[PDB]
């Protein structure tokens, strides 16, 4: 048993992987776990996820990290979400985010493995990043403006 | 297999359970067979896990002309609405206003045994942050005297929606 490590460009766009102990073809779409048996003693691979900087996988979806300050969750937002083929669409908040707030980016995620013309989403996922610390001038106008 | 469903202040304290099953028996005339309820008594112990397995031998059914079946309970935690166990530690949601959060608040801490633990915040409470009080968590199962922690974990709600005048204000607070 051999683990195979893939990556999200990978299988989003399919790939060949030779392996030195054999040519693996990795279909778009495919899920670790996919198993790719040779008769070449059964030595059977077995697909692996590698992680991924920019997306966490989510079967066909792929969720996308938005930091985003305090500042713009409450007061209005642009994400400039990045794409799996290197673009970068942008989406307009302009009500209140809130922690943890998803928002879903339809057909931007990974092809379906049985039919790849078909794609899953690209999920934003907020992270509400707060000040280290308020100043009492601050404070105050909180204060006056947050309800209690 | 059946459920045993014990609540987190059964789990602190310890408990005696009597559950009310109904088990197969064949009737002295070796055709028929009844259905008869049994109570079975079964002692919780401070701070046992969920998964944990209590037998009853030959306390299960019997349709046949041979021994009854097992009755196999497993303890499972009850869910809680103030607190989620988390091994021996409890976990307290604690819900504050983005207010709260950024200016300061007392988080009045529910225990198990029916007290509250001022905890007062000075500093920025971040959303998902936790804070340890030290021992107010279940008995520890092999060592009871000893017991876990309870977990603070922030909550911050946000508003509903922030007019345009707060808006304009709050742009020049918040940092960018």
């Amino acid at each position: 048993t051999h683990d195979l490590r893939v990556s999200l460009e990978e299988i989003y766009s399919g790939c060949t992987k030779k392996m030195k102990i054999l040519t693996i073809e990795v279909k778009k779409g495919w899920k670790e776990g996919t198993k790719i048996t040779f008769p070449k003693a059964d030595i059977v691979f077995v697909l692996k996820d590698k992680p991924h900087n920019i997306f966490k996988r989510d079967g066909s979806d792929v969720i996308y990290p938005a930091r985003i300050s305090l500042r713009e969750a409450l007061c209005g937002c642009t994400v400039n979400v990045p794409t799996l083929d290197g673009r970068t669409i942008p989406v307009v908040f302009k009500d209140v985010i809130r922690p943890g707030m998803r928002r879903k980016v339809p057909g931007e995620g990974l092809p379906l493995p049985k039919t790849p013309e078909k794609r899953g989403d690209l999920i934003i996922e907020f992270e509400v990043i707060f000040p280290e610390r308020i100043p009492q001038t601050s404070r105050t106008v909180l204060e006056q403006v947050l309800p209690i």
